């Protein structure tokens, strides 16, 4: 009953039918059921959890965590602490095994949650075949009809192809292939210095690869990142041995007879042609919304120029009982963003108000040092004509950072001059990912820099750097710098 | 020859050195007196800093020497400890941070006087240096920040040789074969875990029935203890120590008994760590002559502006009432001097977090279940295990849980308790929430980054508020 796979083709009735089981979809489904809706979730893949769990957040963070420790052991760090070891060697198969084990546990967990919450799991490819009907096509060619009051589209995203370069997940890989390489490549080129590219590039660099990232734009870290932070982040990555060719376009790539790959590059403006060679080519220039064979055209739901499904503030499409959330709509393509849209969408179905402020959605980069931010950047505030003041504190002056001998980076706070209201928080260094959530909480209340400065932060913690940066923004000076 | 000052601070610990810096920033002509060779007080020289350094290093030693690194494909033939080098890393951090305080004094034009300060007048402090020389400071206000010392155990003499305090324990020259810890408070658990990791056979003896000191939630404490025992950390709770004898062969015989009575036995060790507590330090400060009396526990009584009975003489930090913690002393120092300048003075000890930097970490802020029951407060509970958290699972580090206590009428968060990875950093999000008077629903609806440990804090709140979490 709760699983409808091949062979199960009796028509189903539902209040809410969710197409896709990624962060957006599976949370939306669970919450809908918790709200009392008779809920169905359709997923075409063999496991639940979507991009994030299966080929995304989870496997990438696993390799980042493991490769960092490998670097700590293989390099100078452990030695400096009195931990002496004759021969540190990499066992990639074992490392990959740890990653796969985490993915499997968490995928299995979602299935248990569906079952615990009485969510009907339909395994097949969903297509909307009426304003109140979805048809699922299963692996054996069977079909199953779901008559449903509301439809929630959460069909997610796919890798953006590069014209003339064919991804084969052999020597020319996407992020998916890069997460499962069978050996450390001697030399790797990364097309795209966004978050995904920097993370995967750093991983293989740690494990011994000679890595170069090529980026068309003039900075690293994707859209919205504060420029000062991005520049400082880059300089740090470069000192680690991570090379960058910014303001550069790739004109093509050729797989040679000897197995290597020749990448042809040029200045983005034009000029200065040259070729660079590698063993593995990682193509990650972006991701785009996925809606293939969903039945949108027949319904008359037109996509925007970038392939997104247009929705209103209640996440309704142009057909009022059909909704869309997550990577398939506008906004930051992030897991927690998809999740929050899913929750409030179904809360709206149940009659509640629906509001989300994308300015309060944090971004994190899980390199070492980490990068994290929430709210506005300096570029944004200038663009919007907002008058602000700046507070900074370096981690070199933080007691927990100094003690751990892990002291790259800084916290930067942006406050409004008139009211001292916190407008943006930008963290480069250890613990950025956890710390930005303290800032997100502050933004929710419209807290001041003084507010945070006067909160008793535990000593010694990395969070004290956040306290001190706010104090500097508010009072003009910190205590410890 | 005498110095004139607006504010004279006696002691350079977290309370004193921050108070001095701030006073100078506020425009007060400021002097700080320190009797020790370096600045930074207990926390920097023999406290927080050296202890966290050894906790960090011994944790990584355990990861390399044990199973963890192997499971992640990080293979190592023979991992060995170089204790002299590990101690060196510790000392290097202490030295860098003590020096940093000296630079901060200079940067903010704080005058540093080296000697033993004694109050010699309502408006005068005299510092006597080691060679007997004196430096007199005539001053408008006096800020007492003289901190704390170790509480001795009666009948047992500490010599920092085989019977050590926390100071001696932080600098042992070799891993003791067998070590006994008197006191299972925070300091005792932290130092014991360090040496257990480095190869010592460690047993902690505690008179009370739980570990982690006062104020810790009982459920949390019991779960913390069980995890520590599986690591190999042994405990004798509800046990009293009756004495210890320094033997001829250099070893130590500790006599113990059931706390209620009726189970005498003796156990032997190579090193005995005595950490049953700390107490306020005010020795030879000139208080008696002034008529400033101490309370029964040795603290200086102060009012809401931290004034003693003599209104221009103040006291903050470990020498007064409240939690004996570094960040507490720091905040008291700041608001004390803000008050001198005429401003408001506020600290809420219910919003002061506590952290234990073992692995797993422990952290809490606000009220425990035992406190809420004592006070007759009706509350609801929300829990979320790190086993169901995505970042914890991805890192393969899944011990423990977050527990949120909320009041039923208003959904106000009353207490947060964290056992597991990242607890120390995470409690600061919780401190902000309590200071703002957050509801459990508030936190549940804040967008936390995925995947992060903080999501367990979000989910625990959702459970307290809505009754159910999403991922558990
Ligand atoms: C390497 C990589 C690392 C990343 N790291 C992070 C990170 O650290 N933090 C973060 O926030 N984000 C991260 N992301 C982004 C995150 O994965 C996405 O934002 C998120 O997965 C989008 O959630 P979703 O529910 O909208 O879509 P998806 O996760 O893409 O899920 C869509 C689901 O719908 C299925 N589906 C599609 N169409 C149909 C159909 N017609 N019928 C049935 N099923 C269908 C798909 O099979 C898929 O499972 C990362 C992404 C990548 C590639
Ligand atoms: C092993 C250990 C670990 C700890 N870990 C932590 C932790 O992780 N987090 C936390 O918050 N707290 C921790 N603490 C507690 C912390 O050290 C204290 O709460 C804090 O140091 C108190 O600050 P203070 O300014 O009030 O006093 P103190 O730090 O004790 O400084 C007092 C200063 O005054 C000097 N002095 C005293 N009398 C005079 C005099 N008459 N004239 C001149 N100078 C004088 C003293 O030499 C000293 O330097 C730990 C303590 C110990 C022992």
């Amino acid at each position: 009953v709760l699983f409808q796979g091949p062979g199960a083709d009796q028509p189903i009735d539902a209040d809410v039918t969710v197409i896709g089981s990624g962060p957006g979809g599976y949370v939306a489904a669970i919450k809908a059921a918790q709200l009392g809706f008779k809920t169905v979730c359709i997923e075409k893949n063999e496991t639940l959890g979507g991009t994030c769990l299966n080929v995304g957040c989870i496997p990438s963070k696993a390799l980042l965590n493991n490769s960092h420790y490998y670097h700590m052991a293989h390099g100078k760090d452990f030695a400096s602490r009195g931990i002496e070891m004759s021969e540190v060697r990499l066992n990639l198969d074992k490392m990959m095994e740890q990653k796969s084990t985490a993915v499997k546990a968490l995928t299995g967990g979602i299935a248990h949650l569906f079952k615990q919450n009485k969510v009907v799991h339909v395994n097949g490819y969903g297509k909307i075949t009426g304003k109140n009907q979805v048809t699922a096509t299963k692996a054996d060619g069977g079909t199953q009809v779901i008559d449903t009051k509301n439809i929630l589209i959460a069909t997610g995203s796919e890798v953006t192809p590069f014209p003339g370069i064919t991804i084969d997940e052999d020597t020319i890989v996407s992020s998916t292939g890069a997460l499962s390489l069978k050996k450390v490549p001697e030399k790797m080129v990364v097309i795209g210095a966004g978050v995904i590219g920097v993370e995967l590039g750093s991983v293989w660099q740690r494990l011994g690869a000679d890595v170069t990232a090529v980026e068309f734009l003039g900075h690293v870290g994707g859209v919205g990142i504060d420029m000062e932070i991005s520049k400082n982040f880059q300089r740090i990555l470069q000192k680690q041995g991570f090379k960058f060719k910014l303001n550069t376009k790739v004109t093509g790539a050729t797989k040679k007879s000897d197995g290597k790959i020749d990448v042809s590059i040029e200045a983005a403006s034009g000029g200065k042609a040259e070729v660079i060679t590698c063993d593995v080519l990682l193509v990650c220039i972006g991701r785009r919304p996925f809606t293939k064979n969903l039945g949108l055209e027949e319904l008359g739901i037109e996509l925007d120029p970038r392939g997104r499904i247009p929705v209103n503030t209640r996440f309704q499409t142009k057909i009022p009982n059909i909704y869309a959330i997550g990577d398939v709509v506008a906004g930051p393509m992030l897991a927690h963003k998809a999740e929050d849209e899913g929750i409030i969408c179904v809360e709206g179905m149940a009659g509640g108000a629906v509001h989300i402020d994308y300015n309060c959605v944090p971004s994190v980069i899980y390199t070492h040092p980490e990068v994290a931010w929430v709210g506005k950047s300096e570029e944004q505030l200038k663009e919007e004509g907002i008058e602000y003041k700046v507070g900074k504190f370096p981690f070199a002056a933080n007691s927990r950072a100094k003690t751990n001998a892990d002291t790259d980076g800084m916290v930067k706070i942006l406050g409004q001059k008139s009211t001292d209201r916190v407008l943006g928080a930008h963290i480069l260094g250890p613990g950025a990912g956890e710390m930005v959530n303290e800032a997100a909480l502050a933004l929710e209340y419209g807290a001041s820099c003084e507010d945070i400065a006067r909160v008793c932060h535990a000593h010694p913690t990395l969070s004290e750097a956040f306290r001190e940066a706010n104090l500097a923004a508010s009072f003009g000076k910190s205590i410890n710098f």
